[PDB]
């Protein structure tokens, strides 16, 4: 029997109207005892419930049970900490696991918008990068948009550990060599705990 | 028991003057199992001792029987397949693993150097960026240079797929914005399998 415990996404704590959930999977429970328990904690309280809410499930040859805790942006702001308390009759002990935002002072993003270079503008299609600097923690979303809607060929890196100990990272948007130079303007919108509204935005033109 | 291969630094493969190496990490050997046992094939070939060295443990309250073989670029380059046999009394079976270069047609990356943001000009440093794109496959070895002296404080992002099915990064050198104004000239170095020499150079100064 094993036990993952899954955070919620960097978006769903930054916008009051999503809805932010801790999620537990328990995989590889065995066809003979299907039984399992749930028991959460936050920050060691609610032995007793909470919101809860399993449902049940069958796969190759065991079960997987999922149990999911809606949280308060704040709560997980606020660096509280989610146990997932898992007990089966064909477990020795209890398997505990726990997750929260990673400890540390919210340092703000610097977001700054690069045109592509000069020997890339030879291309049918060129890079508009975003970079994104140190911040902390590393929960953070990067999007794009041109007009009023988004831009879907993109990537992002993983974020990357700098010297500072805070969190850098880069997105690259492509876009047809042609719409840059027709003076097109596009956007990274970045969301993150440390950003005004939790959220920030650069413009980058061929001017 | 617990076995893991693991494929030689980019950089070993692609320069003659270092040598690469299939490392093979075991973990978790009792103290009254210790006793580990090794065997390397290349392409099914060996299955003796061949040119391999292996030593040392301790650990939390395990072991950790970690192998070394010295592969040949070539080898490597070319695809042959390296074959880690671990062989321990108390494990139930001979345990396996193995590994050879990510396979499709290679790549040459693209490098494009970028300035740092005019709004970056702002702090007592910059930004100097390296693109990097179009390479297969995402094997590859990123350094910054000056005037042909290296360049310690720079981070470089992993390789991330991209929509054709190659690979691209950024490197981001870390420099004073006096270095920057002084017109100093920074240098991108990348060595990949698809690169004329596995080495390119690109610049950057103001
Ligand atoms: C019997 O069947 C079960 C179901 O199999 C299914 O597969 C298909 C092919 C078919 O066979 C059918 O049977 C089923 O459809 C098998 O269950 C599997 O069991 C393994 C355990 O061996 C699970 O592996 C773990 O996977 C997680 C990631 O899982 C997410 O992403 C998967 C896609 O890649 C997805 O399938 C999962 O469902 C899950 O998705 C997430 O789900 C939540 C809830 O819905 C969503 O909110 C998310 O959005 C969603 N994400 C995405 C994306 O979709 C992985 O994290 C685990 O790795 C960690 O732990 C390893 C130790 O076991 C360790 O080696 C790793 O390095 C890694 O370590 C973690 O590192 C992080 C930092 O990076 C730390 O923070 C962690 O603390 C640390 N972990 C710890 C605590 O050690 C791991 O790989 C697998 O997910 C599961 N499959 C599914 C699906 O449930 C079963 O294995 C099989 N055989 C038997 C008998 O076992
Ligand atoms: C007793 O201590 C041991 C060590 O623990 C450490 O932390 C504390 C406990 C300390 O007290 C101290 O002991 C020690 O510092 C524990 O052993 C640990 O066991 C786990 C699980 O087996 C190991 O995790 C795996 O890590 C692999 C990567 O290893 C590299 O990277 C890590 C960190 O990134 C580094 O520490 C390692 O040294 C190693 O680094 C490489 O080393 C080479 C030689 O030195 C070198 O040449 C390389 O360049 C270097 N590379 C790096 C990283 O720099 C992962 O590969 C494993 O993940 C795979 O396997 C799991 C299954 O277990 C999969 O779920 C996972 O997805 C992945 O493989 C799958 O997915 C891939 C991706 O798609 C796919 O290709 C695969 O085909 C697929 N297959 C598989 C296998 O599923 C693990 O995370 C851990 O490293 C090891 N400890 C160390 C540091 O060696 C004991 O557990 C502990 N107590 C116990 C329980 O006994």
């Amino acid at each position: 029997p094993s036990v993952f415990l899954f955070p919620p996404k960097p978006k769903d704590t930054l916008m009051i109207s999503r809805t932010p959930e801790v999620t537990c999977v328990v995989v590889d429970v065995s066809h003979e005892d299907p039984q399992v328990k749930f028991n959460w904690y936050v920050d060691g309280v609610q032995v007793h419930n909470a919101k809860t809410k399993p449902r049940e499930q069958q796969y190759n040859s065991t079960y997987r049970v999922v149990s999911v805790l809606t949280v308060l942006h704040q709560n997980w702001l606020d660096g509280k900490e989610y146990k997932c308390k898992v007990s089966n009759k064909a477990l020795p002990a209890p398997i505990e696991k726990t997750i929260s935002k990673a400890k540390g002072q919210p340092r703000e993003p610097q977001v700054y918008t690069l045109p592509p270079s000069r020997e890339e503008m030879t291309k049918n299609q060129v890079s508009l990068t975003c970079l994104v600097k140190g911040f902390y923690p590393s929960d953070i979303a990067v999007e794009w948009e041109s007009n009023g809607q988004p831009e879907n060929n993109y990537k992002t890196t993983p974020p990357v550990l700098d010297s500072d100990g805070s969190f850098f990272l880069y997105s690259k948007l492509t876009v047809d060599k042609s719409r840059w130079q027709q003076g097109n303007v596009f956007s990274c919108s970045v969301m993150h705990e440390a950003l005004h509204n939790h959220y920030t935005q650069k413009s980058l033109s061929l001017s």
